[PDB]
């Protein structure tokens, strides 16, 4: 009913004394732990603090719960004060998703001393010496297989030996599914992340060739997911992850893209099929001929094999070619954005923000 | 003549009595409503809100009804303090056209049950179950009806059977064209909405084929309005409103890029011809066809059927590479700005805004 | 010596007696002025105006001279504070090239009626109705002269009938010549304004023909002065000044660009030499040959005549496609930033800014 | 204990006076230089300074130390503010690294008259006369040198008298060799600027020349090494430097984006492989073939001497001349935003902040 002020420094503030009793656990809120602030002879408490954090601690008190932050104190400041007025770690915390920097995630633990050692040991390579020695000979396995599926499809070769060079890898790929897939907290969860079931499409499509040996446009594609493999090396990146999200945080984003320019194949094939339908020497012999031509123009790739050659088709070839910027300038900066909003945030994100946030 | 005093939580502003008096309807305006927040102690009246928002609301008494936001308070805080003072649906409504989110439009309604009942079923086809199954089926007449233009310019079928095919696609044309031309507010307004008036040409240039089987060059151009048909696709996609309104609001600016662009069409052609038409071997035989060189450079598309054979043919094509740059990427950075203006302004717009904004 | 206290609505502002009396002319310095705002019963001075924009007001007396304006107040509100303070028109003037808003150049005139009626007809053709009329036809005479000349290099004439169309224009070229030589404020700034000199090289270059035909490479280089007529029609383009001062603005900035690109076709081109030269099928006879491969992949034109074979020269060629990118994105967006000053302060500039500053 | 009232004009501070006495040598710390400023009627001093800047120079006496400034307040306001209350030129440098502009780099002497005349005469071309005509022949030496580099590798003098105009260059390239090594203030720090160690690998591979003379595939890259030549123009040009830190200072990012790339050229390459692989007349033999069609498409080069012909393999090939976009637009802009932050900080950084900073 009463009401109080307040004197950050100089500055006055009054509210009713009830805004203060809705939290009463807190610095204003309780009346014992202010009682050391009062000052008799102007019926106020003074604080010599921050001028004007007190302008958004304030408001806390009467909105109910929103912290907010004004642009001109900082992030180091605006936290101390929040730790000066204790407005308890579920306050704190407010302060995380309205900055943006998400909670660090608890892992589980597989409640043991044999499978708590090898859990810590793989999946996080910077515990201890061999778990940084097994992240050094992780790259390996994958760099070599890239590199003989890039050697198997040398014409020297196909124009076993290798197949003692090959089991060499996938024994390996083995070796880390096998001390996975049982070392982990659950075997729901071990499923969810993709990082691995990826990883065991690097095993099947391998296996399959033993059974099949021991249905030909089969065999060509089995041998496509050994491009897969490079894949794996996203685990040993950090920059992959990065890229991994901005794809990830763009799904409609990017249909904008294909969309957008696909109008465009259909209509400047079909302009210049109806400018050089006229010519015996044209190459263009339909608009499904022509869509090569198209999204070769709007690209700006220009091979040199199609060639406009009436005056009529070098009128539509040119605004073609205007209209290819326009039609892919427009939906990536948010993809630029996108992925400069994750790539802050990873390497120089929690840097400053949760080295002065979780205290 | 006299003044008063306002006290927001420790924050005094004082105005003289007959600025209040300007706005006889609001809160601070109206001598009954305002004496329940009276402090007679100190002869001013004490409010318990927001402190940094009041200044905007003092200045639209001030300045007689301009209703500004300063950049600290958000748009969800300052709507509240609105609403709290009672400053009016118009003055509510100028932190609309302010901010810059546009009021809805009212649509209008044929008045009767049955034109009622089916203007809403194909206009909205968010309204009921079957307008959810009217617009999964309109996507279709338009994608077939595409494709088998692009197979009726195959060559293997050019080089009726498809007549069954494509009259099962325009009566579907008519189906949605008359169920539409009866069924609207006014006939008036149902010829201004541009969504309808390039949908009835869809029906026409096919209609022409038949009054003249039963003029070759108009032939092939009333089949070329069967490219047109793809832009019936933006009834249901968002996305093209979005590139449709980018065009739409830059007129201009498109413009600015052709007429800056063709000094260089004209320039660099004139000056490689000057440059290259001391050669036998040359294939720049005119200004009119180093025109097609010209545009291919400066759009860095660059063919490969052409090419400069002399020195100072070839430090005349670098400088044409080189200004190709930047005689595009200046009036670009504007159309992607009007872009994500309107992209921003549609799928996140009214989200935030509108949610707390009317009431 | 004493001070004063100044009540903005609520917030006091105090400063001695004498800093006032700097500027004995304004409102706040001139005794009698200021004496009917006087409050005896609080021994202050009360102003019911803006509380944000007097901080900006107080420190104009403080500094001595110096105009500012906080982030917070619009230009139409702080401009209207000035305006009742009474600061003066060097006060207001101070506003403007604080801003970046440029004050408007007076034109000098004939001191006649003949000339006067004359310089305003065709310099300003908003003057008039033939004011409007003769620039309608001042952009045919530049647009049927760049057709004949691309006219004249057709094939099918070069491989006097057009020296009756010609000679229609250099007519009209000595037309807006003659009325306009003598009809200035002064033949000497009639000299300084480049939009009127490049105009002469429109009729010199044409009567060193007549005299040679009543020294055949000066021949060549004289008909190449008739594509400067095409520079002709910034006369009557907003948008070419846009363009005009955008390099004129960037003097450096463009040097900048092709110093370092120029690094590069030393570069690459030294690299692919060196990786191609054992070859007796590679193209790349020397590095002045290779120098024109250089800035072709650096551009991404990539013209198909000349091609790397090796495998060293592969990656070489590589290497040169990614870095022609950086060696070209990193100094054209301040290129893009300074059209863009120039492009906003024309067709959207004094809209706002001018239409409530002079007053 | 006690506390203090600061009256910054109107605006009221109140601190306590220990707080204060933390820095007892400025001007509210010591009680002898702000008894001038006391107000014997009100109990508080008075100053009639500026009113938003005292709210950071309040938070230097709380924080300890800390130096920051707000937005309003410019930097020539927020200086002065500095030198008036005495903070010290510790706290005035904290004004400088706070800010972002570097302290300037005191060079060492030579303690002499004999090599203090010569370390300032070459080492710095704005001292003297001819220490700007030393700086207008060094560009000459490399200038020469790279012409006649690329004069020796024309090929009508290779299909002695080009020794004697190559040995005019390296003499003075040991001209400005020896001057240097021994007048320096360190021989230990001339070693460590990098602006001469690459300076003396063109002196030593024309050396090895005239060992062997008076082992062939080492003799074409000691001559590679004369394309080095060009990068001594560092020394005499600004640009280069800001280019050199940009990729100084982004030595990471640039490693992203050739990792990001060249998944996607193992990625396409071995795609395209998969449905081409079935054509006789298909050029794309093997994935090390086809390494080079996949970094021609993402950069968009576009040769045209390799061509995929099939159905599938132009659709592969559309997906990957959109991809390239995606797979170089994102890394970039982090580029060419350092690149700006080092081209602003050196042609007017230290124009405006150092004029009234270091004072």
């Amino acid at each position: 009913g009463e009401r109080v002020v307040i004197n950050i420094s100089g500055l006055r503030f009054e509210t009713q004394l009830k805004t203060l009793c809705q939290f009463p656990e807190t610095l204003l809120g309780d009346p014992k732990r202010r009682m050391r602030y009062f000052d008799p002879l102007r019926n106020e408490y003074f604080f010599d603090r921050n001028r004007p954090s007190f302008d958004a601690i304030l408001y806390y008190y009467q909105s109910g719960g929103r912290i907010r932050r004004p642009v001109n104190v900082p992030i180091d400041i605006f936290s101390e004060e929040i730790r000066f007025y204790q407005l308890g770690e579920e306050a704190m915390e407010k302060f995380r998703e309205d900055e943006g920097f998400l909670r660090e995630e608890e892992r589980p633990l597989p409640r043991r001393d044999f499978q708590r050692q090898v859990w810590l040991l793989f999946e996080y390579p910077e515990s201890s010496g061999p778990a940084r020695g097994i992240a050094i000979v992780s790259v390996l396995v994958i760099l070599i297989s890239i590199v003989i599926f890039c050697l198997e499809t040398l014409p020297e070769f196909r124009d076993d030996p290798f197949f003692v060079v090959e089991t060499l890898c996938i024994i390996w790929f083995s070796f880390e599914l096998l001390v996975r897939f049982f070392a982990c907290p659950s075997k729901a969860t071990f499923s969810r992340n993709i990082m691995n079931l990826i990883d065991i499409v690097a095993i099947i499509p391998y296996f399959i060739t033993l059974g099949t040996e021991l249905s030909l446009a089969i065999l060509r594609v089995i041998r496509l997911v050994r491009v897969f493999r490079i894949f794996k090396l996203s685990r040993h990146s950090k920059g992959l992850q990065i890229l991994g999200q901005t794809l990830k945080a763009s799904m409609r984003e990017l249909g904008l893209l294909i969309f957008f320019l696909f109008i465009g194949v259909i209509l400047f094939s079909s302009a210049v099929y109806f400018a050089e339908a006229d010519d015996p020497t044209s190459g263009f012999s339909s608009i499904p001929d022509a869509f090569w031509w198209a999204v070769v123009t709007m690209t700006t790739v220009g091979y040199g094999d199609m060639h406009p050659v009436t005056i009529g088709g070098k009128i539509v070839g040119s605004l073609c070619a205007i209209a290819g910027v326009l039609t892919i300038a427009l939906p990536v900066p948010v993809i630029v954005s996108n992925f400069n909003y994750f790539y802050h945030r990873e390497t120089e994100g929690e840097e400053q923000s949760q080295y002065m946030h979780v205290g």
